[PDB]
């Protein structure tokens, strides 16, 4: 059932570290390589950068003929020599903290106009972030793959090479995201114009669907500005999944490419979004790749996990990641592409006693494999570092090659994995809980991010009072997920789209963070989930309109529902629960028809009924509450309790988070202390003196049971 | 030398626990009073909320005629059992996450339009924010004065009574803050408008230096929308001028009336600002008080510290806060009428052992008193909590008076302070670095914040690329304050308006953060400073305007430079560093006649100079840095450096912080590990071997 790498026909944990050789003094390749080895490591990593390589226009060098440190071939001949297997990321981008993020200086110096991101009015967005399928672009990095590919292609493990693994450039849209800007060159308006044509079919068409006047399609322009109607709303959603076909449109291009240089090899490619040490936006950025996940089969996607500390503060962020990337690749093992090791800025530290819990947590979090990035410091050689000399600090290795305090964290982590991974990998979590992945709401980069230099989407303006970022982020990100984790019951997450009522349906609930808004595909699944047995919890809000804000009530009218939206005070009353603070003053208020009312407004009118439909149960909560409260938790715990949804242990400090993994041979529970305190607690299985356990600050124990 | 709190004529540590008599049962008061005492504590601190004793208009229960709670009397006669001081805080505003942040639902129903604070269009921004100079807003606050003053009056200290401070309102302008929007109210306008032709005198003087073209003052408009125009940042920033004497006007109505009752006990306000465990937005909050700190010398404005955590993360905010609150306040103690006790949010842990450490490092880093908020968890009672029922989790003891962790972490560092409080207080840093408060970089809240979400500001629509709020954050506030503490290095902040030359002259280095603008007033301060002797580091930008964006070029003429602003690759090499990462493309080239070439660009173009004008030194840097790379600290150490700053001890661990403070007979050295590592460590001066726990602490005392 669980998802691992293979090596030999048994499992085998990837276990990585990234190592620059074009950072580091090429004497010392080998040391770095045997003291990686000896962690445990069967792989390492690297760049290979583009800027590095072509020095000059059409002039390459990979044997280190002009510098020792471009020698390439000589890095790949010691990785086999040093029995590690090897993963190469030639770009076009590499980011890396490299300069023009790995693009030759040359190439940007010549590039024109027309090759680069530009914004609205038709500036250029940065002098080093180019617009994806530009033709210039294309021509130059197809140059630059036409040097690059070769060499990989020789040194694949098929040929008796150690090359493994190929990164195919770098978490694509990245630039753009941190930018704060979306991309308004000619190509990708032209393209947004033949997707939209494609689309419609006619004007008439795309005017009845955004209740809009045009004559024709020449006169639609791609949308720029503000929501201010529903119209712009449709234009905006059309215009987020024409990037997911672009994004795949440029995947697409470099895949093709590399497979005619009989590279056969497994791709990755390397999800972005964490940032401040939480990832609540990268849902939003791996929304980013919907259409490359469907259409991709064979380009595996890992996880770029950067949580610089390892507290209650960020908890929760690598578990719901690790869960949104199995929902959108339930195919292949959920990995860590990128997996801190050291910080990327001086200023952010990076504890081995805090990265060492991470490490930990990952595995409990159902991690099956990772890239230490960046195991070895680097430094820049002629001056090709973006923001200094030094690249990463608090590494397992120094530049030289020095050990220094994660690299005994690593040993440590490394051993208990090889020791274990035959049961390790094979390991379930016993999840009850099912909780909705519902893609659209995350279609928002171009409108409403952490990121985005201006809000275009207030949905006060729509006549809505439920913005989706807010929902996904405050409701479920931060709320639900952070409270079923803080709470100890397992979760799994499932993406709605195309979704097979049977993989539902072995749940004891399903939960789904609801907006006013859901396509009428997953309003008809969700009304055959309850009535076919399914017991579904839904709130905020019973949706009534589809994706592009049109009427739909379909799952309002199979559920029997009839609701007023009234305001009130921000506290309501819910099971009991006195004085829950809710995000809106505005509620759904239900009619209590063949129904129980178990939440109430302060003026006690309704707004939350439990009902049996066909086979089924369904609970509506007509409020919005994420975890800012202990009443939150509270809620939370009484919802899972209607289905007798039971913790897999009694633990006698709330605060103490536990994950029980097993197999039939083996159980692993995993103990992790976010918290600043030395916890003595008692524990035992919830069916059958209990053992005590003390567990310092920040800290973890594992204990393995045979049976 | 030092400002401190006094009690029974010797130096006094203020140590204030906050107990909502409110949120509390009754029954276990005294409980609650006592525990607070048995910590070492001296003082109670709670809010009087208006709603809970004008429980419907004209009718007053503080004598728990309705709910036992309302029982204020008895609260107060209980301080006096359990020989505590009380601080009071009557409001009319408490915030404290109270229903209506403490104004009665019943004045709230009842109140006009026109006495709430309006969005430009004329709608309500808030049914709970009322304009603060609404004549129906301050009629009925002088009717809750004229109940509870006479109450605070008969027990202040001045009659002998427990009340040694009373707190006025709450954090004034912490609405315009958090929403970013101002109150445009017709009576709020019509002060802005006298304050402009009481400023200007005539339209062709503001016209003159707005450069718009009015026919007279009926013309004029409060500035709203984005700024798109050097005239529209001109109306805004006189704007924010007029919102500073706005609070002053309010604050002294408020002050005059409570003075009406013969209360002549200390009064005090509280700064805001910390958010999310960092405070880098407090500075700005403290500017909207300008005008208050200079009309009224007898408020005492204290911090209010929220960190949430202690580590590295945020180790720099505590300290910078109550460097600028010494700069804005010199002739007052710097302490914390709100000092995180337990956390106001569930989900954002405060733990005992981060708070110890925090408590020890506001020593460290100068606090000379403060108020545990909150010592005791509350119980909102019947509905009047903004949230749930719980008000603050983790603190030093619940709602019901059982102790909790903090209890005995406060008990232990309150033992300390007892001790040492009489050496303690009277002792300082020796600071031989001088950064320069430059306020009106500061007068943002309304155009550019980190709570604005939509900014009016753009610098670069007014010709310009320094942004002022970039420049006073990333270069100023995370940047050389948090480069100078995390290499030991002390410094001092001084207020440059009205700034006397002769307390720059002590200094063997001030620091200027500048951007393109800078008043006349501190053009010439500044010339002045370096012609007599001053050594002056400045980066940067050579300013070449005033506050209004018009030509003024005195520093620049003064000092002979002449440079041109050239876009260049964002490294530059300065003092030998290679690879220093700056802020901007464009950078100012500077002439080098008479001057010695420090810093050069990629095409090695002279970005920084060294020059000897008068008796002085000048360093002008035309590049910006903050700290975020290993060269960041490297520069400042070499900046520190050119005139021979020593640090006062040699530590072994570059990432141990230390602070030593001593007066003539007492060194304090304060040892600070942020990290998460069991630190090993020896020291010496410029049994010397030492360990510390992960984010922890060690006191060392010397005789000297
Ligand atoms: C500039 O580097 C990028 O920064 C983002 C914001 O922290 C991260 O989400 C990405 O994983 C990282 O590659
Ligand atoms: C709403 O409560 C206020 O919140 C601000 C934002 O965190 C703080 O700066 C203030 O001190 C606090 O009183
Ligand atoms: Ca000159």
């Amino acid at each position: 059932s669980e998802k691992y790498f293979v090596k030999n026909g048994q499992p085998h944990f990837l276990i990585s570290g990234e190592v620059h050789y074009f950072r580091i003094n090429p004497k010392l390749w080998r040391n770095h390589l045997q003291l990686l080895k000896q962690t445990g490591a069967d792989t390492v990593s690297t760049y290979i950068p583009w800027d590095w390589h072509e020095i000059e226009e059409d002039d390459f060098d990979f044997e280190g003929k002009t510098h020792p440190a471009r020698n390439l071939i000589r890095f790949i001949k010691l990785c086999k020599e040093e029995n590690l297997d090897l993963i190469v990321k030639p770009g076009p981008y590499i980011l890396a903290e490299y300069e023009n993020q790995g693009l030759p200086s040359w190439l940007l110096k010549k590039l024109s106009k027309n090759a680069f991101a530009l914004d609205e009015n038709g500036n250029v967005i940065s002098p080093d972030l180019v617009s994806y399928l530009s033709d210039e672009f294309l021509e130059y990095t197809f140059k630059w793959y036409d040097k690059v590919m070769p060499i990989i292609s020789k040194h694949q493990k098929e040929h008796y090479g150690p090359i493994t693994m190929m990164q195919l450039c770098n978490e694509i849209g990245v630039f753009q995201w941190l930018s704060g800007k979306s991309d308004y060159n000619p190509k990708v308006i032209n393209l947004y114009k033949e997707f939209i044509i494609q689309r419609y079919k006619t004007i008439e068409k795309l005017n009845s669907v955004y209740s809009t006047n045009y004559n024709s399609f020449d006169d639609l322009k791609a949308p720029s500005g503000k929501i201010k109607l529903r119209s712009d709303y449709c234009a905006y959603f059309d215009f987020h999944l024409f990037f997911r076909e672009y994004y795949n449109k440029y995947i697409s291009i470099l895949k093709n490419k590399i497979r005619s240089f009989g590279i056969n090899i497994k791709l990755t490619h390397n999800i972005p979004g964490w940032i401040y040490g939480n990832a609540s936006e990268l849902p939003m950025l791996i929304s980013t790749y919907s259409e490359i996940m469907k259409n991709h089969p064979d380009i595996i996607f890992g996880l770029d996990h950067i949580p610089e500390f390892v507290s209650f503060r960020n908890a929760h962020s690598d578990l719901a990641c690790n869960k949104i990337l199995e929902a959108m690749q339930p195919e292949a093992p959920v990995w860590a592409a990128e997996f801190q090791a050291g910080t990327r800025e001086h200023h952010v530290k990076a504890y081995a006693k805090d990265l060492e819990t991470f490490y930990i947590a990952s595995l409990a979090h159902g991690i099956k494999g990772f890239n230490y990035y960046m195991f070895s410091q680097g430094i820049n050689p002629e001056g090709k570092g973006f923001y200094g000399k030094t690249f990463y600090f608090q590494t397992a290795l120094d530049a030289a090659s020095n050990k220094l305090a994660l690299y005994d964290s690593i040993k440590k982590v490394n051993r208990f994995i090889r020791k274990e991974q035959k049961d390790l990998l094979r390991t379930n979590v016993n999840s009850e809980i099912c909780v909705g992945f519902y893609k659209p709401y995350f279609f928002t980069e171009l409108i409403s991010s952490q990121l985005l230099k201006e809000k275009k989407l207030n949905v006060e303006e729509l006549g809505l009072y439920i913005d989706p970022r807010f929902l996904r982020e405050e409701i479920l990100f931060n709320g639900l997920l952070r409270g079923l984790q803080t709470l100890n019951y397992n979760y799994d997450v499932v993406d709605l789209e195309n979704c097979d009522l049977k993989s539902l349906t072995a749940y004891k609930q399903l939960w789904i963070t609801s907006a006013e808004f859901m396509d009428a595909e997953t309003q008809n699944l969700l009304s055959e989930f309850v009535l076919n047995g399914g017991n579904l919890i839904l709130y905020p809000a019973v949706p009534t309109l589809d994706n592009y804000l049109n009427r739909c009530e379909i799952l309002k009218n199979n559920f029997g529902i009839e609701f007023i939206t009234k305001d009130s005070s921000h506290k309501v009353s819910a099971f009991g629960i006195e004085d829950v603070f809710t995000a809106f003053s505005k509620k759904q208020i239900y009619n209590d028809t063949n129904s129980k009312p178990i939440a109430f407004t302060q003026e006690n009118e309704i707004c939350g009924i439990r009902k049996k439909i066909g086979k089924g149960e369904l609970t509506i909560l007509g409020f919005a509450f994420g975890y800012t409260s202990d009443e939150h938790l509270e809620l939370i715990d009484k919802l899972v309790k209607l289905n007798k949804i039971k913790r897999e242990l009694f633990v006698s400090d709330k605060d103490i988070q536990f994950v029980v993994r097993e197999n039939n041979k083996s159980r692993y529970i995993f103990f992790l202390n976010y918290h600043n305190e030395r916890k003595t607690f008692n524990y035992r299985k919830s069916s059958e003196k209990s053992e005590e356990i003390s567990i310092a600050p920040f800290s973890y124990k594992v204990i393995k049971e045979n049976k």
